[PDB]
């Protein structure tokens, strides 16, 4: 099933184009699960802008969008980026990163690579042992330990290709850049 | 609990003003749960509008947003007209009838409006069994015979503020029409 | 789907021999779905053996085991007898009225005679709008408004086969001996 | 919260007798989560049976009844031992280790024995991975990544107090054995 290399994984972004993983040889990647209507939709995609734009050629920020927590992304493909500049986070705002099309990142239905990184980094690092406070809103099957338990869970890869380190739904997207630093030395 | 009379009620819409229900007397009323990300948004939405134009003195349409059917209404009250416009049904839609603020239409904090609509209409005329196929879709607390069922439920009021008919999730928006013309007669 | 009459049902016993529902002619019959390991088991089935002990001639008392509410019914067919004998009730007790084979009541799956009679008579007279206070508790599919709520719901037959009357969890079976008195009379 | 030591423990066992963990220094300790109702009732039971009996001396076999997965568990504490000796496994199946208290291992409420072993085995050694397949049947609030996934899951402890091994509910008991012996050397 799992990925052998990080660089033999693809995805499908927004404009129905391929994005193919061996074009991030060499660089960091961060890839993030997100939601268009969650509450902290306005602040990761803020800082996922921030550190793009930041390490615009080291760095490939990625955005998977995906419905399975608490339902946060509902519109289809064609009107995410309606949703994000005109409602939430609204005022013109665009995204300086990949957008990938809406997937599952957990379950039976799971994306590839979100089966590949679960594999590789198992939990977060900065709070390895929460799932759920309410189990109505783990919706899918089968449930696994290493479940993306939120929107915005963060994974971070280096340029050689290895995962390095997973940060939770409670973790700030630009706290990350210490490590991103640290990778590209 | 549930008022006396439909005329009683009232509501918040969204620029925060009161919907109060005596200026209702005289009219007949369709009140519908609504949701923003719903597969049947712009369908009702367009229909609704449509009611609302062709009967612009002796109808009330009146939307009740509620995010407890597969949580398609995850806006907050200020995003919901930004949403319509600019997302689903997009293209510049607006409504032409009076949206109400975000609410509860099942459960314990049920909107007084739901409680009486329910009791007094405790299940939809055109398909009065059904509830829903996947429970895990059932997420409030406590669950009713009478609950809505879905997004877009529909409650016809006659001008004398009896409540008429309840339609289901299923029943066209703009069928009601021939039993507003019965109650307008 | 449904029986045209209530006496073209019928059920399977514990020792795997047919219930044919024509036996029933001229007789009341009581219904219940039971459950072993409930709270109102041991009431429940003491009450139960009684009403059949006081009309052992004009009453049929019918029990179905099933596991829906709460899992309070996870013995085999085999193993239920043994349960109330030595558990609960315990004692020594021993049912003088049909236990028939573990069913379903709720969702696709559910028992032939529970669908007839949910038909017949869609909510409980004494209780005809509660249905669950714990959604989670739902655990079958489909969810119908005229589902069985919990274990324990009582269905009283006529004489001439027609449904009469349908009462809810709390309703006590001791209670609906004077409609088994007026139905007989 | 965590207990520093694991003699620092205790449980009360179905006569309300304390089980002070002091008394298990240099004894190996086998605790289980058990059901009355479960599919692997009469295996696990049989095997902790055996494995007592084989190191009557430097082994304590200790199981706690737990009602949250399945609710295979729904009898009262003063019930379970009849439950074992008439219903299942029956026959006059009688435990030869030490049952406890009803209790929660997952939660808000979980017994502080469990989360103990969980914080110190946070998954099981054969199958660290799987936690559930249908989420309906995860009850239980908070959920943790470390959370005991059924009925059966086994805690191995060694003789100096560390815990060693937790293994899975498809992990045979007796195939513990080899462990224990090797803890025993
Ligand atoms: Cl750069
Ligand atoms: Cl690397
Ligand atoms: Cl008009
Ligand atoms: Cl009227
Ligand atoms: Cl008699
Ligand atoms: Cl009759
Ligand atoms: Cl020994
Ligand atoms: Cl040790």
């Amino acid at each position: 099933m799992i990925a052998k290399s990080f660089y033999d994984l693809s995805a499908i972004n927004l404009d129905g184009e391929k994005v193919d993983f061996n074009t991030f040889r060499g660089r960091a990647v961060l890839i993030e699960n997100v939601a268009s209507l969650c509450g902290t939709t306005t602040r990761d995609f803020t800082q996922l802008n921030e550190l793009q734009c930041r390490f615009p050629r080291r760095l490939v920020v990625l955005g998977f969008p995906c419905n399975q927590f608490g339902h946060q992304e509902n519109c289809q493909n064609e009107e995410i980026l309606n949703s994000l500049k005109y409602v939430r986070p609204g005022g013109g705002y665009q995204p300086t990163f990949t957008l990938v099309q809406k997937c599952e990142v957990n379950g039976q239905n799971e994306h590839p690579v979100f089966a590949y990184l679960k594999d590789k980094l198992p939990y977060p690092y900065d709070d390895p042992f929460s799932l759920m406070t309410d189990p109505k809103l783990i919706i899918w099957s089968p449930v696994r330990r290493s479940d993306v338990a939120w929107n915005f869970e963060k994974f971070l890869i280096g340029p050689e290709g290895e995962p390095f380190r997973r940060y939770s739904r409670t973790f700030p997207t630009i706290n990350i850049e210490p490590d991103i630093k640290r990778l590209l030395k």
